[PDB]
C-alpha cells in the first residue's frame, strides 16, 4: 500500500466532471475543479488544468496526470507550512501517509486549523489524537473515510485499508 493507492480509494476516479460531497466541482481523482456553481465555470477550469478543450470529458491518463500533480503538491504544502512540517517529520511512514491523505482532502489550512490534534501526534500519544480528531466536521461528514485515515493515524498500519 503507499499513498497513491490510498488515496484512490477513498477518491475514487471519475471521468466526467462531477460533483463532490460537499457538491463541489471535481473530476478525475479527487481534483477539485471549483466552488462555483457554475458547470460552465467547472468547464473553464477543467480545460486550462488540462491544456485542451475538454467539453467536461479527460482520459485515465489526463486524470493520473492531475494525481501526481496533486500529490506532489500535498508534500510541499506540508513541508512548507510550519506548522505541519515538524508534526509530519516526526511521524513514521505509513502515519505520514495519513497526514498526506488529510491535507490532499481538505487543504493544508483546513488540516493546520486541527492544532490539538497535531500536538497530539507529535507527542506520538495516538489514542488520543483519533479521539480528538473524529470530532470534526470531517468525521462527521465522510465518516467512512475519516475512520480509515484514523485508523492509520492511530495505528501506523494500513489495516483500514486491506
Ligand atoms: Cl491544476
Ligand atoms: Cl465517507
Amino acid at each position: 500500500m503507499n499513498i497513491f493507492e490510498m488515496l484512490r480509494i477513498d477518491e475514487g476516479l471519475r471521468l466526467k466532471i462531477y460533483k463532490d460531497t460537499e457538491g463541489y466541482y471535481t473530476i478525475g481523482i479527487g481534483h477539485l475543479l471549483t466552488k462555483s456553481p457554475s458547470l460552465n465555470a467547472a468547464k473553464s477550469e477543467l480545460d486550462k488544468a488540462i491544456g485542451r478543450n475538454t467539453n467536461g470529458v479527460i482520459t485515465k491518463d489526463e486524470a493520473e496526470k492531475l494525481f501526481n500533480q496533486d500529490v506532489d503538491a500535498a508534500v510541499r504544502g506540508i513541508l512548507r507550512n510550519a506548522k505541519l512540517k515538524p508534526v509530519y517529520d516526526s511521524l513514521d511512514a505509513v502515519r505520514r501517509a495519513a497526514a498526506i491523505n488529510m491535507v490532499f482532502q481538505m487543504g493544508e489550512t483546513g488540516v493546520a486549523g486541527f492544532t490539538n490534534s497535531l500536538r497530539m501526534l507529535q507527542q506520538k500519544r495516538w489514542d488520543e489524537a483519533a479521539v480528538n480528531l473524529a470530532k470534526s466536521r470531517w468525521y462527521n461528514q465522510t465518516p467512512n473515510r475519516a475512520k480509515r485515515v484514523i485508523t492509520t493515524a492511530r495505528t501506523g498500519t494500513w489495516d483500514a485499508y486491506k
